[PDB]
C-alpha cells in the first residue's frame, strides 16, 4: 500500500518559504523518520539533495521532471505516478511511504490508502484537501507538539 | 483566479482508459468550450496532442515534463502550477481553467478558487477520477439542471 506522512497546520499548510511555519517538534521527527525506515520513500528531487547526509528509507524512489542517475545505489528515478508504484513493486515492498513536497503529495493523494498527518495546532505550501467522510480515522494519539493521526480509506 | 472545469460522474470518474465513459450530452460540450474560450487553458501535453485539430481557448498552457518546441504560435510550456499561473499573469488573463486529465486536475486542486464541475448522472466504470474535495472548504456558489447533467459552480468558503 501507498501512504503518505505529512506534518500540516490547521489550515492545511505544510511549507511557508521553504520549509516549516512551526519551530521545534523532535517528538514528530523521530515519529515519521521510524515510520519509514524500513520501506520505500516517494520524494522530490530537491528533498532528495536536501536529506544527502540521512537518506530516507529502504531506499528512495526519486520524483523528477527530468532523467536522473544517481550517486546511491538505493535511489531510483520515476517520472511518473504508475512508475513509482513499479519500482517499489520490483523492490518487494509492502507498503511505500510519500514524504514529500506538496507538488507530489497532490500528485499521489488520488492513489494513496492511507494518511498518517501530524495534526499542528501563515504560509505558501500545503497538504491536498481530503474528504472527511471517505476516510476513517483509524487512529489517533495525543503527542507533544501535534497529534498523529493514520486515515484510511473507508 | 484559478478555476477547474470538468465533468464526471458519481464516484467522480471522468473516463475509461481513452474517452468519456458516458455517451452523448452535447450541451455539455458547447457549453464548456463556450466557458474556456477566451482565456488561457490549463492542460496536459497528451490531452493538448488529442485536442490538436480543435483547440479550447486563446493560448493553451501545457503541463508536461520534458521541455517541448510546439508549433503552435501560441501554446506555451509548464513545469509546475507557478510557471503556469506566471505564464497566463503574462498574458494578462483574469480567469485560468484546468481542462486537465486527472493528474493534472489533482495538480491544481489545492490551488483552485472554483470549480465548474457538470454531475453526469448514473455510476460509470472508469479508471481517471476528478479530485476528492472537503466539505468545510467549498461552497456551492451555484447548481442547475439542463438535459443530461447539471453544472455546479463551486466557489471556495
Amino acid at each position: 500500500e501507498l501512504v503518505s506522512v505529512a506534518a500540516l497546520a490547521e489550515n492545511r499548510v505544510i511549507g511557508r518559504d521553504g520549509e516549516l511555519p512551526w519551530p521545534s517538534i523532535p517528538a514528530d521527527k523521530k515519529q515519521y523518520r521510524s515510520r519509514i525506515a524500513d520501506d520505500p520513500v516517494v520524494l522530490g528531487r530537491t528533498t532528495f539533495e536536501s536529506m544527502r547526509d540521512d537518506l530516507p528509507g529502504s531506499a528512495q524512489i526519486v520524483m523528477s521532471r527530468s532523467e536522473r542517475s544517481f550517486s546511491v545505489d538505493t535511489a531510483h528515478r520515476a517520472a511518473s505516478v504508475e512508475e513509482a508504484v513499479d519500482i517499489a513493486a520490483s523492490l518487494d515492498a509492502e507498503t511505500a511511504y510519500v514524504i514529500g513536497g506538496a507538488a507530489i503529495y497532490a500528485l499521489f493523494q488520488p492513489h494513496l490508502d492511507r494518511m498518517v498527518l501530524s495534526r499542528v495546532p501563515e504560509g505558501d505550501t500545503y497538504y491536498p484537501e481530503w474528504d472527511a467522510a471517505e476516510w476513517e480515522l483509524d487512529a489517533e494519539t495525543d503527542h507533544e507538539g501535534f497529534t498523529l493521526q493514520e486515515w484510511v480509506r473507508s
